[PDB]
This record gives structure tokens, C-alpha cells and sequence, in this order.
């Protein structure tokens, strides 16, 4: 699960004023932050863009974190790659990770992923800027799991919140599985791009 | 010195999924997730409009900030009390700040502050994708210590950039005082405010 194996990887060299979690350079950033940005989004993009634009920034998020757990191969379960996508998502406070039920074979092109999400931190900032909203709303985390989970399998895997504290649910649950098997699949795949 | 016992602000709350610097909830970011976010609102608004946007959520994180260390004003001069902001932001992993010259009395409204900044985060993140400006881009940065120190003075203190590693400077160099003073402070002031 990687509980801490991940842990060694992240690096705070305050005397450089730099983060590292792996290779990837981070910053910490206040939600209050990001909840500025999400508004003025929405406001001049409308809703649906706004929404594009989050899921695509948290997809960049999860491949990047899918290559540091692929370089910490050590002979690891199918199973154990997967969960430390939860672990980092965690680590890297977005959310309190639980999982449901997951089947997954990566050799087989196999997946289907159930998680509980609890105090997500885009449910919450969402409803400080919105209100309580009328869908589910955690799309930088939705896009975050999409890009781990497939950037692990090789393959598509899209996510969709079946319910979200965004909404007024009181935490949010998610559901991923292969992009052939979404029926309104790639009508999500669109919001997974640029332009 | 303070950035030691400022680090001891922040705290790692794991089996609750969030990470808190004073009373903030924060998220670890991507730098590369960060910068597609940015190429695309470049790619979508232009740049103008995406420098106010990112002006805007660091001038949001700036005075939240402001907050928190105000709070520890136990024993700490109007200097210590501003030093509090670039170390924070050191801590955050945003930039290593080196102050130049800090004039501070923020009783008599007295600000005059220059500060060296070296691995800019946002400068770095912005020339790998568009490569050297003309402008300097610390956009986020600036907002940045603008609100932290609007919100320490009580009055409107602009910063902006003498020089930038956007521009192919191997440093960033910064001029903080108050509004009244800068070329076209009026216009500035709009960049912080709804469009
Ligand atoms: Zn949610
Ligand atoms: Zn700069």
C-alpha cells in the first residue's frame, strides 16, 4: 500500500524554498487559492469549462504520481500499485482515501475501482465559493485518479463521483472503470483534453 | 532563524487527508500541473487575463497568510511580523526569499521592501513552456506579497519585479511600497480586482 514506502520520496528542502515528492517539484498552496481561481473560472468560462480545465490539471497530478510509483516497481502487487495513487492523493491533502471494491489486473487491460472519499478538500472549497452544488463537483480529484489510474493500466480509465460533499452527500464516492465501458464514455473523454 | 519555527506551523494531519499552515487548509500541487493550467489559460484568455487571474490567487494565499503569522505576534517587531511572508513562502515552496532592504512601520504606514528571489517556481514552470518573455511572470509570486503585506500595513502595498528568470535573469529582484508611488499603480490596482 506503500504506507510510507512513498514517504522517502517526499522531500521539503525549506533551505532551498523547495518540495519534491519524487521527481516532480510541488508547492503547498491554500485552498482559499484555488477557490479564487475556480470562481473567476466559472465566471468567465461558464461552469462546463471550468470543470474541463480542473479535471485536465488533476490528470497532469496523477500520471506524474502513477511514474514515481512505476519507478518503485519491487515486484508489487497489481493491487499494491494501485492503492498508493490513494496514498498520495492523501499525502498530498486532497483526501482521505477508502476503498471500496477493486478488481484489477494491469496485464489484462482489467479495472474497476470503488473508493470512499472523505473531507475532499474541492467538495469543501467548492461549496465556500458556490454553495452546496446540484452535481458532484470534485473534478481536479476526479482528473487525478483518471491520470493515475491510467497512466498504471496503460490504458483509459475514466472516474465519476456517484455521490459528493459538493452536492450536500456527506463525503463523496467514486467509480472508475475502462473508457469502452462508460455508455456517455467518451462524451467524458472530451473534458480529459486541450483547446 | 523564523523559518524554523514557522515551519512548525504546518502540520500533516494524514488520517484526516488534509495538510493545515496556521488555520489554512493546503494542498501539495504539481508544479507541472500548475504549469498546464497556466499554458492553457494563456492558450484560452491570452496572457493578460491569465496574469490577473494567477495575481489574484496569490494575492488571496498573500493575506491568509498575513493572518497566521499575525497571530504569533508575541514578541516580534513590525520587522518580524513582515519577515513572517518570506518565509512562509519559502516554507510553501514557492521561492527562496532573500531580503534585500525592508523599511517597515506600520504604525506611521512606512513601507519600502526589496527582496531577492532565487528558484522562482513560477518563473522556472513559465519559460520551460513559452520560453523567455519580455515582462517579468511571476505572477502567483507577486500577488503574493502584495496581499501579504496590504494585509500587515492596512493600506495598499504593490510589489512587482525589477527582475525575473522569465526574462533569462538568473534571479527574480523585487520592489515592494506603497500604491501612490508606482507608474501605473491605478491600473495594478485593477488587476487585483474583478474584471
Ligand atoms: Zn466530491
Ligand atoms: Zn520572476
Amino acid at each position: 500500500d506503500g504506507l510510507s514506502n512513498l514517504a522517502r520520496r517526499l522531500r521539503f528542502a525549506m533551505k532551498e524554498g523547495s518540495i519534491w515528492l519524487g521527481e516532480q517539484r510541488m508547492i503547498l498552496l491554500h485552498t482559499a487559492a484555488l477557490g479564487a481561481l475556480r470562481k473567476e473560472l466559472v465566471d468567465t468560462l461558464g461552469m462546463e469549462r471550468a470543470r474541463g480545465l480542473f479535471m485536465r490539471m488533476g490528470f497532469h497530478s496523477g500520471v506524474r504520481d502513477a511514474e514515481l510509483a512505476k519507478t518503485m516497481r519491487s515486484g508489487h502487487s497489481d493491487f499494491g500499485m494501485l492503492e498508493m495513487g490513494p496514498c498520495l492523493h492523501t499525502i498530498e491533502g486532497v483526501v482521505r482515501v477508502t476503498p471500496l471494491t477493486v478488481d484489477i489486473n494491469i496485464a489484462a487491460g482489467v479495472y474497476h475501482g470503488e473508493f470512499l472519499w472523505e473531507d475532499s478538500f474541492e467538495g469543501d472549497v467548492h461549496r465556500q465559493m458556490f454553495g452546496v452544488a446540484q452535481a458532484p463537483v470534485c473534478w481536479m480529484q476526479i482528473g487525478y485518479a483518471t491520470g493515475y489510474t491510467s497512466a498504471l493500466m496503460g490504458k483509459t480509465i475514466l472516474y465519476r463521483e456517484l455521490e459528493c460533499v459538493g452536492c450536500g452527500h456527506p463525503h463523496c464516492r467514486i467509480l472508475g472503470k475502462p473508457l469502452e465501458q462508460w455508455e456517455d464514455g467518451e462524451a467524458e473523454l472530451a473534458l480529459y483534453q486541450p483547446d
